[PDB]
């Protein structure tokens, strides 16, 4: 045989059968295999990589070699024709919240992240990638199409470093390239605690004994805590307003500060541990620092559990839910927890619910100030408008009162991302999101769109009319056909979000397979799944199951009108009701007597 584990990073497995609590990096979870959903190791593969050399090097790095006799299409090329549109004008999802599409990012980022190669520190191909656009190595550039408008203006490509990869970066390893997951695969707040010990340590205020999270220190969002600053350079958040100098925030997660919604709910969700903590502490003074904090991070990742299982995963896999996630039968300690790495394409279906504004409204839910409304890509690594622009009230208002995008065939990805998009250390608005993304697809060695199909045991077309049925498009079906030759050339990524929505859904069919097979997984496969038997006493449970979106905001702002059900399209003041009526998570049942 060949290597079993490649498993040289990360060879510390040092387990404690007995901890009712997690391991910050997911070890330890699955007993027979203890690395399994942990961090820092590879992404899962469903199905076999499918690189242009069989190893590594991506379908379209060489331009001679086709992929089943035709060309790959440039990402930016497929951008441009397909996912782009002009009149933002009807693109608003009238049953969506804009807190869904929060929803789906933060949960996103708790489950998966494949960082770029660190190949550039003190490195020309650092700027020479940007500045040159020469491919090689980790620089895979996304070279523009003749007929681009970015060709007259922002010279020859959009810089693109390839992702990291297991058994070290910059040498070869044991057959093909492996993406790591450099967070743990559990869905477990890993995004609020880290998936690495001096991270989880860094976050923690180790001053006091009252298990608290470490909050900002330099402002206060009226009297509320900030997330402390990332006091390190070059800052981003620094970057895009040099006057205001306010840096990025420090989170449990990398990239806590790409937009300010996110920023928004990473928000929240600490102000919510620092929260249970001192509940925790009245009901129980003879518990240490260390105990508090295991308490409350448990009872975090119990919250983010309920609200994506019960009140988000409905809403996005509609019809296709009960097929794909039946109701909780235990833990199988015979299922992979681990995120695949086609899943990690699947998520980024939110990239089409991301509409072009944000709004800031006053406490009657009516437009904040002057400029109350927002063009997104002005939000990228923006901290400066939440430090000094009235804090995260009137921006959580707007997740509530305001509207996700909803999918369209003809208007996929807004502007904002698919022309202003910001990255750290490029400089400018300028990136596209959606051909980041179908690069990217690639740099994984992803299966094709039919691929995936018969993996979810529907039909692969073959033909125009077989993808125009598929697709129930003709005009989306001919620029797909025009540009990829065959189906089978399609990514996963544009192939999969082409699909018509199921019912009661917001993705279509080979999505669905695909997403709710991952979650399947990660709950089934989680020895601390919140409703697996002894992680939580039956009281608790019973307190647990009254959590909602809706009483984290009354209790870690000061918002006191909410809707009940905050991922649907709310309007103040018929959909929202007094903080009052709304369930508390009674902590009662965690009241701990030995004597
Ligand atoms: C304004 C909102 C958002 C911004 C600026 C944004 C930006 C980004 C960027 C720059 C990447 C990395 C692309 C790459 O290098 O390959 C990314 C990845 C991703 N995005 Fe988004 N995104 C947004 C919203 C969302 C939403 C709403 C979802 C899900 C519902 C989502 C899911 C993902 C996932 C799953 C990845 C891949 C993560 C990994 O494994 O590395 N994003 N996004
Ligand atoms: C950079 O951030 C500064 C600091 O907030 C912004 O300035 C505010 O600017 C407007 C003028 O357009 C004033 O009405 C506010 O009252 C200002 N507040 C303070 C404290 O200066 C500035 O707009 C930002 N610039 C950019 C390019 O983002
Ligand atoms: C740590 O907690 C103490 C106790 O409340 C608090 O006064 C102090 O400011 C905190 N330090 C940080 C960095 O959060
Ligand atoms: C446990 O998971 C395995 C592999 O996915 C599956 O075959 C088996 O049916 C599962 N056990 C139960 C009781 O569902
Ligand atoms: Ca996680
Ligand atoms: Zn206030």
């Amino acid at each position: 045989s060949w290597e079993v584990g490649c498993g040289a990073p990360v060879p510390l497995v040092k387990c404690d059968e007995n901890s009712p609590y997690r391991t910050i990096t997911g070890d330890c979870n699955n007993r027979r295999s203890p690395a399994l959903g942990a961090a820092n190791r590879a992404l899962a593969r469903w199905l076999p990589a499918e690189y242009e050399d069989g190893l590594a090097l991506p379908f379209g790095w060489t331009q001679r070699k086709t992929r089943n006799g035709f060309r790959v299409p440039l990402a930016r090329e497929v951008s441009n024709k397909i996912v782009g549109y002009l009149d933002e004008e009807g693109v608003l999802d009238q049953n969506r919240s804009l807190l869904f599409m929060q929803w789906g990012q933060i949960v996103d980022h708790d489950l998966d992240f494949a960082p770029e190669t660190e190949l550039g520190s003190n490195e020309h191909s650092k700027t020479q990638c940007e500045e040159y656009c020469i491919q090689g190595d980790n620089c895979f550039p996304i070279m523009f199409p003749k007929n681009d408008p970015k060709l007259k203006t922002q010279g020859k490509c959009m810089p693109f470093f390839r992702a990291g990869f297991v058994c070290p970066t910059p040498p070869y390893q044991s057959l093909a390239r492996e993406q790591i997951n450099a967070v743990t695969s559990f869905l477990d707040a890993s995004l609020v605690y880290g998936s690495e010990p001096s991270l989880a340590s860094r976050l923690r205020n180790l001053s006091s004994p009252l298990g608290l999270m470490a909050v900002n220190q330099e402002a206060w969002d009226h009297g509320l805590a900030y997330l402390p600053f990332n006091n390190k350079k070059p800052s981003p958040c620094e970057f895009i307003n040099t006057t205001a100098r306010v840096p990025c925030f420090l989170a449990g997660d990398f990239r806590a500060s790409e937009q300010i919604l996110l920023a928004t709910a990473h928000t929240l969700l600490l102000r919510e541990h620092n929260r249970l903590a001192r509940e925790l502490k009245k009901l129980n003074p003879h518990w240490n620092g260390e105990k508090l904090y295991q308490e409350a991070r448990k009872i975090l990742g119990a919250f983010i559990q309920i609200i994506t299982f019960r009140d988000y995963l409905p809403i996005v896999l509609g019809s296709e839910m009960q097929k794909w996630i039946p109701p909780y039968q235990g833990y199988n300690n015979s299922v992979d927890p681990r995120i695949s790495n086609v899943f990690t394409f699947a998520f980024r279906f939110g990239h089409m619910e991301v509409p072009s504004t944000v709004s800031r409204l006053d406490e009657n839910y009516q437009p904040w100030g002057p400029e109350a409304e927002l063009p997104l890509h002005t939000l990228f690594f923006n901290t400066w408008r939440i430090i000094k622009d009235g804090g995260i009230d009137p921006l959580v208002r707007g997740l509530l009162a305001k509207k996700s995008k909803l999918m369209n065939q003809d208007k996929m990805v807004t502007s904002e991302l698919r022309n202003k998009l910001f990255q750290p250390t490029h400089k400018i608005h300028g990136f596209d999101l959606a051909a980041i993304n179908l690069q990217r697809c690639r740099d994984h060695g992803m299966p094709g769109y039919n691929s995936w199909r018969g993996f979810c045991g529907l039909s692969q077309p073959k033909t125009l009319k077989g993808l125009q049925t598929v697709l129930k498009n003709k005009i989306l079906a001919k620029k797909l056909m025009d540009l990829y030759k065959t189906p089978d050339n399609i990514d996963i990524w544009i192939g999969g979000n082409a699909e018509p929505m199921v019912e009661r859904g917001r993705v279509g069919p080979l999505l669905a397979c695909l997403l709710g097979r991952q979650f399947q997984q990660i709950r089934d496969g989680d020895r601390f799944w919140w409703e697996n038997p002894g992680v939580f006493t039956e009281k608790q449970r019973d307190s647990l199951q009254k959590v909602s979106f809706s009483r984290l905001i009354c209790d870690n702002t000061h918002i006191t009108k909410v809707p009940l059900h905050a991922f649907q399209a709310n309007n103040y003041p018929h959909d929202f009701v007094d903080c009052s009526t709304v369930d508390k998570l009674d902590l009662s049942p965690w009241a701990s007597r030995e004597n």
